């Protein structure tokens, strides 16, 4: 496991998911993690903050509405004050039928929020070299390159997010910094449980309602990639490219915590777009 | 020479630059050109005019293509004048040297704005009348193909997202046009000798070389119409779905079909940036153009 004891770590988008889950594995690593989010006082980032404590590191919540700038450059200010430094950054239709103003937010929202966040965020984080930026997103490089993803404004902020890796390693290795895009297999969040109606204690019972669930992930497992990044002396060989939770699992060595090691993204195209029947096997 | 007469076309941004040529090239193969843009009477109604004398008719329909109603009336125009729609041609458009925390975050925004929100807004409205019928053809326009830009960092933190999202757009758009027989692609011009790019060098366009002194790689520079001529071939191609998703560049299909610039040359811009440029080899256009 990797000791982050000491590190300085800042979560944008922290109250649920991947967020939080990142989170909390960070402060699991023992860093002192930042998390932001517009939801306060649980499903807040206050809880969020208390998790990462609970853990074992130290959560420090900042709302934060990450469109607006002035609260970001804020938020920048304050982890310099308090700080001075940053280790860990993590950030059915047709295009006709789809309601446009709805897509127009949706892109703004996933992709502006990156942008404002490194524009603030990312001169504390190169002033000593070593920072690590984590850009999330849904899929691979490899995977989204040949599959058209859900819609045409959800496509376009994911195939974004993963450029925005591959452009923050460019203008971030000069300074010793790295950037990666990195994606979760498919998470067994806290919506997507209730969805199915099960809880995580029991969530094999939705396989009958949807037999490829069975490739799901826990979302620590996605937080525990973070974790062996931000712990990797090495990390900079990853500089500029698209990583998964389940790729960074085999090579970091790391499990999700029930000892798994789900490969979500090769079982998609192996198994499940193959019209091969739903079987874990050799993918978990 | 591909004909084009009966065709219907919209440039969506056809002012100046690669707009201008590509509606004017089509003119030339004999289409009607909707050409619109928010500079009306270097104007819009210019590119319409050089539309109708190439040999072709321009219809200037004044649009701020961030503004949806205006893209719906615009739409709803068509219809109304053409019932039809053939080809749509995406080209509207909104710091070389800064980091994006150096970059002013205002303009970066507003230009990703005016380069990714327009190309949406267009397709929301005026794709529902191109996949009325099969056979109807897409050109998102931007700077490089996807095998540059894969592997090259492109100006700016907001310029490199903006192009680069085009360049999904049209695979995007080439999923979503399948059923309907119709065809997407994203496709890039190479070096233009622009009107911006001639006055910026101090040269017009019967005197281009001029420049060569100060900057000796635009040796691989084309004209604006060589790009609108990889457009009209496009166009013309009965089997032009063979393109389907695909990133292209006006050089690749100056190869492929065989049509050339204005002076007769097929400037190869990407390949010349890679292998001599960027390899540190004197500008020298031997085997590129």
């Amino acid at each position: 496991a990797p000791d982050l004891r000491g590190k300085i770590a800042l979560v944008a988008g922290a109250t649920r998911g991947a967020g939080r889950a990142i989170a909390v594995q960070l402060g699991a690593a023992g860093a002192t993690v930042y998390v932001t989010g517009r939801t306060t006082r649980s499903e807040t980032i206050e809880e969020t903050a208390e998790l990462v404590t609970e853990a074992g590191g130290t959560g420090i919540a900042v709302p934060t509405d990450h469109l607006v700038p002035e609260q970001v450059r804020a938020l920048a200010d304050r982890v310099d004050t308090e700080q001075g430094r940053l280790d860990v950054l993590v950030n059915d239709k047709k295009v006709w039928e789809h309601d446009l103003d709805a897509g127009l937010r949706l892109m703004r929202l996933g992709v502006d929020t990156h942008a404002i966040s490194s524009h603030f965020l990312l001169p504390l984080l190169v002033r000593r070299p070593g920072g690590l930026v984590v850009e999330m997103t849904d899929g691979t490089a490899a995977y989204n390159g040949s599959h058209y993803r859900n819609s045409y404004f959800y496509d376009l902020v994911k195939n974004s997010v993963l450029r925005m890796g591959y452009v923050l390693a460019h203008e971030l290795e000069p300074y010793g910094g790295t950037a990666v895009t990195l994606t979760p297999g498919w998470m067994r969040s806290e919506m997507m449980l209730e969805t199915l109606g099960v809880t995580e204690e029991n969530w094999r019972d939705a396989l009958t309602e949807v037999p490829h669930f069975c490739i799901s992930e826990s979302p620590s497992y996605v937080g525990r990639a973070v974790a062996a990044l931000a712990g990797d002396a090495d990390v900079a060989r990853w500089n500029g490219q698209s990583v998964s939770s389940g790729q960074l699992a085999q090579e970091y060595g790391f499990t999700d915590l029930d000892g798994s090691r789900p490969d979500c993204w090769r079982y998609l195209v192996e198994v499940q777009e193959a019209g091969k029947p739903a079987d874990p096997s050799g993918y978990r």
